[PDB]
């Protein structure tokens, strides 16, 4: 019965393969056919490429031991190698060329996810070429996805010998009979299966993975588009800087290049961009995930007028500059995409472009209150059920496990009737008092949730609400302004409050406003389309915001 | 009596001032005098440029404004502007030449020092150029050095009204006979000095702190070089990575650019670069200052082989891996420099650069035990006395502000005799009970080490020496290899334990290595000799590691 995977990296989990550049290089120079290939393979396991693949020696150590033994083969098949011949060349340009095998590690990740151990168990060298870092990338995006990472280099060991074999078994603490060996090569393949080892000769993929399926018994090929991976709380980074004496903000921190600060809604987590996290930093970006104030690790203070725009602003401003950022791109969504405009208008200088999902940017009407204009749409009725301090504290963190529950759904899961919240007497008297779980949501997803709020309750997110007189006194300062900056505005098709239809008259301030769309999207866009979302946001961020 | 001190930005904190520009435009290309210096004063009170001081318009929005004043200002001179004239361009290249006039920053920090409150107060703009990260830089750059910064865009009123005057006075909580006010306009001088404030004119710096120091009774005219920015720790951005169940990495975090990794050595704190800090950050970097493992907020296990440098090593690959940095450069000092020559040796592929402070690279002798090794040099007795489990952490955690009392001294103020550590009993033995307080270091400087080592004690910094066998067997597995990444050995003058000499075969294994020395500088580098560490690391790193 098997229980682990174990993959080789060229050839079988990145491609093209290297070595096969070798063969494709002399082809194209016209050279003797096995020339480059035996140059390569010269003096076997007492050879340059053996103490290179050990870890003796580095790549750059390798290249003239290598470009020595060239020679030695055109020597004995008497022919001679041309004027512009480079071994560091042809290795940069087929290492630069090596991408990730996507169908086979998506293979390994559905293994995975059925309860195996997966790991990758590489001949590989130590790269010190000044092109190193494409690799060390590679490296980086593959490892994070598998329990091991065993590398010929670093234990000394290398394939075909049966010593690497028996390390393979040691670390997985597992017998022969209970894994699965995937090689390009038949040769390190061989003391696999001479230990009792399932093994698949890897030449095309498809073939593979039937052969992997087969003996697995789970379904890995023409299986549907996978959700784009997520975050485990305790695997990240956690960031605390103080903004003032009594307030601290937290934050996740993830990938290296331009800062992008992501900042979630009502009533939210930095979690709630678990999707885009990874995604955002394979994309080339340094992600500050923002617990916004009021929320799970950050200060929570108790006065309404801690929570009013303009102050929350003045503190990001406070975070950027405790960091010592003097930009950063600002995303956000529902009360932090509101917050996004706000940073947009009041300190363009310190927002380096600004995206909002579903949040519209509305200027403030001088000659209408606030309360007028939420009374005016019968969806904001909520809000209004919202001012009274205590009341939807009382009923939301009654039972948080059902708050999340009954909030956290798709648009074809709602339980929450938005009209007559006030009248009805709360969000949740037509509820049921164990919600189902919604297909967007696992329950350990909502725990952590539940988790989150135990720290501070309700009553500091629900003051984000509480500052509409103040908030609109202090966006009419702005009126006479334009967003000139790099923006994003994306709509969801189905979110029945922020609706795309309150958006339209958006260019009139924001004139080179660029657009993105989510058709069957609800309120909570990145858990509900998160390919979707990190695809909009990417392309975005690669054209105007870098 | 004066207690607090007001500047203006331009002609003030920054020079040349932006609107002497009008003037140098107008004269080189040949056009009516103060032309563009009335089109930028049009209107006055109600005109374009209030609009824009005032905050009801942005940057972007000004600019056309501007450019229509500029012909109606040339309509009644009977002139006519080029082809080629934009005022976009004369203000990009005038707030890109606008730098920190540092003398007056000096001045303002020597009065802050002395216990002065401290403000900018100016008339600015909501900056949404394409180029606005220029400036947004500067005045990180500059407000971090001040109590308060008051821009006209943001409290919606100007200079010269007297409304922004009595504003400042009720930031600054003072009397207007409390408070310096300087401005290099005389208009925006005289609502000041209308209260009854000490203000001067400024033309010229030195005249201006000519008159500043005989007002205020401070030098601040011809005083020393001053120290490099320090470290508050409560205003910095806190770190924390789990690299294994039980191990937790906590670092310090400032700036954006290529990530910087700062290893410090025994026995010390992510704070002993407090100098270089905001330093790096500064001069482009991400800075990453370490709590190596056993000290301050890391965690610190009891267990000897925790501390091998296999170990240690394979946890901060853990910890780039976390953070989703594919490469850092590594600098280290003592213990730390050691670490990071190994990061090279095992992993170049995530190491960008490497830079080490005191601690040479000497490769493994394969024909001597670790022990004869340290036996054969007299100054690393107090590594024998460090080898028996107990006995080093009793003294040293006997009294801790002795402990760094004594340690933490210039080369000019010894009080330790390292020559025969066993024989006379211990580190101390010939140390005063109250040693004197070090020119390096203040009173608070030794408290917050004092705090820091109350977590843990000793027993994981001492455990770094006490893996003498596992190292050197570890080390012996690289003696095949080079190190042919960039590379930086500093060498320290007066260092008697890590003197500049047992570094003079580095060329042997490193043949690229470049180098730096300090002159009179001990073992403590960096808070010995901040200023010329500074100049050696920001030089290498933006010649060698970008
Ligand atoms: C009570 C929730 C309902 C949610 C839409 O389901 C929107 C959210 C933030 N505006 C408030
Ligand atoms: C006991 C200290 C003395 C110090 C030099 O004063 C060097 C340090 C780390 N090698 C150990």
């Amino acid at each position: 019965t098997l229980r682990a995977a174990v993959f080789d990296l060229d050839g079988v989990l990145a491609l093209p393969a290297v070595f096969g550049v070798l063969g494709r290089t002399e082809e194209a120079l016209a050279l003797p056919r096995g020339l480059l290939n035996d140059a390569f393979q010269k003096g076997g396991p007492e050879g340059a490429t053996t103490r290179l693949m050990k870890g003796e020696i580095t790549l750059s150590q390798w290249i003239p031991l290598m470009e020595e033994n060239c020679r030695k083969c055109s020597e004995t098949a008497k022919v001679c190698l041309p004027k512009n011949f480079s071994i560091k060349e042809i290795f940069d340009k087929a290492i630069s060329a090596r991408k990730i095998n996507r169908p086979m590690l998506q293979a390994a990740l559905m293994l995975r996810k059925k309860g195996f151990t997966t790991a990758i168990l590489t001949n590989t060298w130590l790269d010190d070429r000044a092109e190193r870092d494409g690799l060390a990338q590679l490296m980086c995006e593959l490892k994070m996805h598998f329990d091991f990472l065993i590398e010929s280099c670093q234990v000394g060991m290398v394939k075909p010998e049966p010593q690497i074999y028996k390390f393979l078994l040691d670390t997985l603490k597992a017998s022969p009979s209970e894994v699965v060996f995937l090689d390009d090569i038949g040769a390190n393949l061989k003391p696999a299966r001479d230990l009792g080892m399932v093994t698949i000769l890897v030449q095309d993929t498809d073939t593979a993975l039937k052969e992997l399926e087969k003996v697995t018994g789970i379904q890995l090929l023409n299986t549907p588009a996978p959700l784009p991976t997520s975050c485990n709380p305790s695997d990240m980074s956690h960031g605390y800087v103080t903004v003032k004496p009594r307030v601290r903000l937290h934050f996740v921190e993830l990938g290296s290049g331009p800062a992008v600060c992501l900042c979630h809604g009502f009533p939210e987590s930095w979690y709630s961009w678990r999707y885009q996290i990874p995604a955002l930093a394979q994309a080339g970006y340094r992600v500050l995930a923002m617990d916004m104030k009021g929320y799970g690790e950050s200060s929570a203070p108790p006065e309404i007028e801690e929570y009013c725009m303009e102050v929350l602003c003045k503190e990001m401003v406070t975070f950027l500059d405790k960091l010592g950022l003097s930009q950063a791109v600002f995303i956000g969504h529902d009360w932090g995409g509101m917050l996004v405009w706000y940073m947009a208008l009041f300190y363009p200088e310190r927002v380096r472009a600004v995206a909002s999902l579903n949040t519209p940017f509305i200027p403030a009407n001088p000659n209408m209150s606030p309360l007028e204009s939420i009374k005016a749409n019968p969806v904001f009725d909520y809000q209004l059920y919202f001012q009274e301090p205590g009341v939807a504290e009382a009923e939301l963190e009654q039972n948080l496990s059902r708050t999340f529950k009954s909030l956290f759904r798709a648009s074809d899961e709602s339980v929450l009737s938005m009209h007559k919240v006030c009248e009805a007497g709360g969000l949740f008297v037509n509820s049921p008092e164990e919600p189902s779980l919604s297909r967007m949501v696992t329950e350990e997803e909502i725990q952590f949730y539940v988790q989150q709020f135990k720290k501070s309750g309700f009553r500091g997110p629900l003051n984000w609400y509480r500052n509409m007189e103040r908030n609109w006194k202090w966006a009419c300062k702005s009126l006479g302004r334009k967003i000139l900056i790099p923006a994003l505005m994306v709509t969801a098709e189905k979110d029945f409050v922020l609706v795309p239809q309150m958006s339209q008259h958006m260019e009139d301030w924001i004139p080179h406003l660029k657009r993105g769309h989510i058709e069957d999207c609800g309120h909570w866009t990145q858990m509900d389309k998160p390919t979707e979302v990190n695809q909009i946001l990417i392309k975005w961020l690669d054209s105007d915001a870098r």
